[PDB]
């Protein structure tokens, strides 16, 4: 279930960035920065599409379960629904600019298989999410699948 | 001694020296100027970003990178190592290290899932593109030690 | 050594790349100048006189045999068209991946009128999409538009 | 490091090569011994007990990932069949071309009962005749016949 | 009667007799000398070297070899059978048998992988080469009963 | 710094050291012995054999070989250079150098005429075979710096 | 004309080996051994086949002309004819064991083209000549062609 995996990646970036922005080490050894798998005290945001209802519900199911099971507090989740995959990047941008969220998770299902004639919509969705993460300096996990 | 981790470190060391020369005082003229970087790692600060897929392989590349830096005069106390889950999200971590003024170069190490070979994958395209844009924007070398399974 | 010098280098991609840089450098210098009075359609084209211009060259070291013939091709194009060898800056980089970042540093100097990028690319013996080759073209194109200074593309496939 | 140790290496070409060396070493030791009394057809076969035998291994360094799993496969085959780790001599060489000459030096020692050669070969993506691969096979075969000591062939193609 | 093991045994018997006659002093003259070997195995010692790989087929080949020797007057007491792991080490074992002064001929039996090679095979070429060189150096007949799958 | 001339010199230097270790006194035991050669060229004597076809290319490889030896501690006075017309006749010249007791290794450099590609050429086969036999017979490293056009 | 080229290679090995066996240098610089293109005072031997009479005569023509033109003395050439290419190695062996010859030249024409099904006779001729040169430590030039 990609939903469980995508949530796990987000948890362990919210911890990593929290460590990096903190005070540095004492020197005298090679600094190593790391992210644990404890979600206590963290705020998340989820953006999910509405296409292939059967599949997406299972994915959003895993994401919420993963956050709570790893110690998260269910009141710290904001869920946003959008008509289709083309509208995920713009919604994620709005949710990522709030100062109360630490990571964002994108859930969706693409239409054509793994052997198309190339897909423009799929490229734009992945391309847009990547630029937002770099521009806003905030992790954004990528949890879409292919039909 | 011949792994991609070793090679990536050399390119990072050399480019770091070359940039230090370019923005220094120019030559006296009267002849064609030639700029090239040395392989003296003394006084340089490095950061490394490594993924986690294939824990066996990635550990090997990271060890090679550290070995290369120290053998060429690098001080082991000047290496910052950041570890990340997958290849999709090296660029965001690399960006954080590059924006520090105490880092002279960044090395990215990872392994990609070889999917359907003839066709176009989106994770590989985004990881390479993101690193390239960061280097041009921040004006700082970023080496691409990535490989394929 | 004399055997190396005896070979001809007119016409290789180093020659064409340098020639394009000379024309573009003169063309821009004309555009920034005062506009014509009018009374007719006004045409612009760059002359091929290279005296007084400053050039920069970025070349990778991979495949040390092919590259050298390309770099020497570029230099002779500038010299044979009137340029002086004292107005050329040469920068060498480990590989094709880091050409764009080095080319950016040269292009930001106010003493450079154009930049020439030379290199070679490894061709896998089956036609897949190369993630390194695309980044070089993408990076160089962006730099020229942003800095508003011509940059010429002089790479080849093995 | 523990991740490396957890992997299984039973059955790789390092395993088979070592196993053949053990059998041949015992077989020769039987042939040199006194012949049977007679009265029936007399059969020889080598046992798989490795206690008391000395072994030598020659391995190239090209493709450092593949080779290590092969060398460790050979060592565990000797140990798991009764051999001691103090009776193994390991020699490392730059490349596959100089395996035969190094293997010759080890084979001439009187304290060695068998030699194992391990390496990998580069496969060009079109099937031509390889002048390096043939020389390794030719050299190793000649050494065994001339020195009258078994040598086992444990190379693979990439 | 129809397997290569049977044929290999007959060749070994005939060559062993032929060598026995050649060492004899030449004739008086008055005609053209003709030398040939007979097919009686009485009083001759043989050795067999067989590989274990693809054992389903070789047992039938070794079967024929022993059957032929006995059928043609050979005493089963005089056969020495040696087994080796694979075909790569047939030559080295054959050399040890051929150097015994109590052996008149040696028979080598084995099976090689499919012969649809691009241009060449590097293991098959060594078995035949080694046996041929060994026979000439030691001046003793060695028969090739190897077949291709 | 990355030409076949450079690589061939390294292999010659390393193998020369390794042989010096093997025939010296053995270890104390109680642990597995590992033998490997260093990259210290001090005190070693080298000979080089170079063909003449493509004078431009061969000169480059020969310069690289000399540069590699000296940079790793080699004394320029300990290099003997022999030049020959074509590839067919490197082995006979290499044999003469190898038989001197003052030479520790030999390096062979040349370029072959790429004929009809898929098929078998006899000049290339003989040059490689001859070098291999010489090393085994004389028990001395001989490196193969040869390339193809 | 391969005949001219084959003779030239032999001339400049008889000189090289003459230099190598001579006294060494004075040190203080990198020893370089070299062979000139002067054939004065040298003895040669030629072994030629008798198949494709038209072609071989032209090749033996060039070899003798090359030796004399580069200063050789025509009385110092020994010519041996053999029925076919298969008999070249054995004849060359006899001529190379004499102590009065400095180099040997082999001239011949092979039968099948450059794209056969592999040729056993061609391989043996080249293989045999190479072994003789190494075993006897004396240059032997290879001047055959393919029909």
């Amino acid at each position: 279930n990609k939903g469980w995996e995508a949530a796990l990646s987000a948890i362990e970036m919210a911890n990593l960035f929290k460590s990096l922005r903190g005070t540095g080490g004492s020197g005298s050894s090679m600094e190593i920065y790391e992210g644990k798998l404890t979600a206590e005290g963290l705020r998340f945001g989820i953006v999910a599409s509405r296409f292939n209802h059967a599949l997406v519900d299972r994915l959003v199911e895993g994401a919420i379960d993963s956050i709570v099971r790893h110690g998260g507090r269910e009141e710290d989740i904001t869920l946003v629904r959008v008509p289709g995959s083309w509208e995920i990047p713009v919604a994620a941008g709005e949710l990522a600019r709030k100062e109360d969220i630490d990571a964002v998770i994108a859930i969706g299902v693409l239409i054509r298989g793994c052997t198309p004639h190339f897909d423009y919509i799929a490229s734009e969705v992945s391309k847009g999410l990547a630029n937002l993460s770099l521009e806003l300096r905030k992790p954004i996990t990528f949890g879409v699948i292919t039909a």
